[PDB]
């Protein structure tokens, strides 16, 4: 399959990325040097993972050592809940550019539409307990995300775990200057995200699809939760093309026109999630891998449901 996606801000996106949530900061700077060396020309970060530093030396030293140029890597980052803020929006961004060892970046994505409390704390709680509310709207952060752009800052801009109508608010602002070009969902066959997709998709936003593999390492994993890497349903249809659960994982989003973002630090499995190019899921595996959906989330944000802006109370 063609590597790449064309954005709707005419620049090309690598369908296959690495994330870098939960990277340890000992062991991403390898991760991000075997995944550029593998082939890897897309990587997933955010301020809130706490590893850009770390992340940044690893393209650093691959651009030192002359293994990529800059403008045949897609860096992507987000701007965290504690930063919507009019004032704070550049500096989160240029704390991010620095941290990554970069003068732009590919894309810029609010990473949920819930704005906090500015300060030293990702979640800045009350003394009850819940995540204490910016008074600021996405579309104020919008318009200052639009000024990265701007300032040459960002190539794009875009959006994550945006419910329809907050896209919808989005594409609807008054004076809107740029349009998002990516929207980033959790997204994998126990939620399989349809209406959202369908939605994203005749606007022109392109999707990218994030905890493909049911993120068996988040940190409140149950052990009756579900497990896409162990169904046998999948492992089935692995096995009938002589490729892993993880590699049908992955080639599943690319075939619905999304972007993937499997998170590895395992040398070999990141070399393993890069070969997907070379096998082919039927339409009836397809819809098969469909057929999964429970509406399963790995990322529910569940300490922020009261936030007027909690993107999962509708239904998409
Ligand atoms: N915008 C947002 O709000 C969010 C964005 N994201 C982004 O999406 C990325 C991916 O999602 P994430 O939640 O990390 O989880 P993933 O679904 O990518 O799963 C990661 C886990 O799968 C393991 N794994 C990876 N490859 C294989 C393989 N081939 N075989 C077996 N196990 C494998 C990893 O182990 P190991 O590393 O030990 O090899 C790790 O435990 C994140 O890292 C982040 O970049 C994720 C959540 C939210
Ligand atoms: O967010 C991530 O990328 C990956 O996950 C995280 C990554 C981090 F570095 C820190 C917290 C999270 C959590 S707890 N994320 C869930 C979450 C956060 C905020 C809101 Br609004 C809702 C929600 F569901
Ligand atoms: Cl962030």
């Amino acid at each position: 399959m063609a590597s790449r996606i064309l954005l709707n801000n005419g620049a090309k996106m690598p369908i296959l990325g690495l994330g870098t949530w939960k990277s340890p900061p000992g062991q991403v700077t390898e991760a991000v040097k075997v995944a550029i060396d593998v082939g890897y020309r897309h990587i997933d970060c955010a301020h809130v993972y706490q590893n850009e530093n770390e992340v940044g030396v690893a393209i650093q030293e691959k651009l030192r050592e002359q293994v990529v140029k800059r403008e045949e890597l897609f860096i992507v980052s987000k701007l965290w809940c504690t930063y919507h803020e009019k004032g704070l929006v550049k500096g989160a961004c240029q704390k991010t550019l620095s941290d990554l060892k970069l003068d732009y970046l590919d894309l810029y994505l609010i990473h949920w539409p819930t704005g906090f409390k500015p300060g030293k704390e990702f979640f800045p709680l009350d003394e009850s307990g819940n995540v204490v509310p910016s008074d600021t709207n996405i579309l104020d952060t919008w318009a200052a995300m639009e000024e990265l752009v701007d300032e040459g800052l960002v190539k794009a801009i875009g959006i994550s775990n945006f419910n329809h109508l907050q896209v919808e608010m989005i594409l609807n602002k008054p004076g809107l200057k740029y349009k998002p070009a990516v929207n980033q969902i959790e997204c994998h066959p126990y939620l399989t995200q349809e209406k959202l997709i369908q939605y994203c998709q005749s606007k022109g936003i392109v999707v990218t699809a994030y905890s493909p593999l049911g993120s068996p390492d988040r940190p409140w994993a149950k052990p009756e939760d579900p497990s896409l890497l162990e169904d046998p349903r999948i492992k089935a249809i692995a096995a009938k093309h002589n490729k892993t659960t993880a590699q049908v994982l992955i080639r599943f989003p690319m075939q619905r026109n999304l972007v993937v973002i499997p998170k590895s630090v395992t040398p070999e499995r990141i070399a393993e999630n890069f070969k997907v190019f070379d096998f082919e899921l039927s339409s009836q595996d397809m819809t098969t891998l469909l057929s999964y959906n429970r509406n399963w989330r790995v990322c529910a944000l569940l300490s922020c449901t009261s936030h007027k802006d909690y993107p999962f109370h509708e239904e998409f």
